[PDB]
This record gives structure tokens, C-alpha cells and sequence, in this order.
């Protein structure tokens, strides 16, 4: 599933004055799950079961 | 602005067993920026101005 | 001050069959002390003074 | 193999207020691999075999 909103991220890019390839958004959203669980990790590491923004 | 679909992350989160604080999702869109702040740098390093999946 | 071991990052990196630029190692030494920092963050976060390996 | 001066990276943390646990270090060089195989893909993604900084 796409975790990610590809206009905003498209238009930020658009706003520091690059484009994005037509594939692009997918290597990002790819980077997410991967931010996430290693934020997930860090949750049970501190014997949590919320992740906060901190564990990112 | 939110890069991410908020519900469809928190929603991930809560299939692997955790629960997201309230601001978590805010932590997560900041480390977003700076994965695309990193990117735009390592677009322009290859004398490009179009961003590729693997530039992140 | 450099945190890398120069010689043990371009074995890995030549093991992998590539070549090492003769300033890449700085740019790895720089995202080092940014891991470090953040992980920093992470330890005072949950309240604790000492860094453990699921800070990073 | 430890990619990092175990005694440089302690100082630094040590110098930022902080302790490291006896396995700290040895999650920090876990981080290193990683960072150093995500820059092997990008320099291939540019059709290079010479890593740069910017490829970190």
C-alpha cells in the first residue's frame, strides 16, 4: 500500500526547483516502511508499545 | 504540509502490534523532508535536476 | 576528528568490487556524527544518559 | 570488521554529556554497513564503480 501523498511530495520537489521521475515516489515510499520498522524496533527496544516521533 | 497518508501509517503500525502517539505521524513527515532534502543533493551531484527512486 | 577507519571502509567497499573517491570517506565520516547526534536525541528522549546500539 | 575508532566515537558522546553501553558501538558500525550499501547502489544507479560523498 502507498503510505505516501506522491502531489505533495511531487510539489515540494516542484518548489526547490527539481522534477521527479515517474518512479520515483516508489523508492520514497519504499524508505518509509523501511523508517518505520526501524522506528518499530526502537519502540520495543524501550519496552514501549507507542511509537513516538522520537523513535523515528 | 503531510507528505504521508496518516490513517494507512498508523494503520501499518497497528498491524505489527503498536500503537502511534499522537505526534508520531508529525516526527515521521519531518524525517521525510530531510530524506528528500538529501535526495535533491544527490540529484544535483550527478548533474541531474529530474529526482530517481534511488537518489533516496 | 575522524571516527572512521579509513583502510576498513574502502576494504568493505573494494570487497563489494568498487573504488573509494579520495574525499568519499569525509562525506561518510560527516553522516556518521549525524547518526550520532540523532541517536543522542533518541537516548535523552527516553530518559536515559547512556546510548545503547538501538539509539543509532 | 569495526569500521569506526571505538575510543574517538565514546569521546565525542562522552563530550555531549552522554555514556555508551558496552554493545553501542557495534550497533553504530551495523548502521555504517548499511549506509555504506544503500551509497554502492547509488553509485551503480549513476553508472559509476568510484563511490563519492554525495553517494552516502
Amino acid at each position: 500500500d502507498t503510505l505516501i501523498v506522491a502531489s505533495k511530495v511531487k510539489a515540494y520537489i516542484k518548489s526547490k526547483g527539481f522534477m521527479t521521475s515517474g518512479d520515483a515516489v516508489d523508492g520514497l515510499n519504499e524508505k518509509l516502511y523501511a523508517l518505520i520498522d526501524d522506528a518499530l524496533k526502537r519502540t520495543e527496544s524501550n519496552k514501549r508499545t507507542t511509537v513516538r516521533p522520537t523513535d523515528f
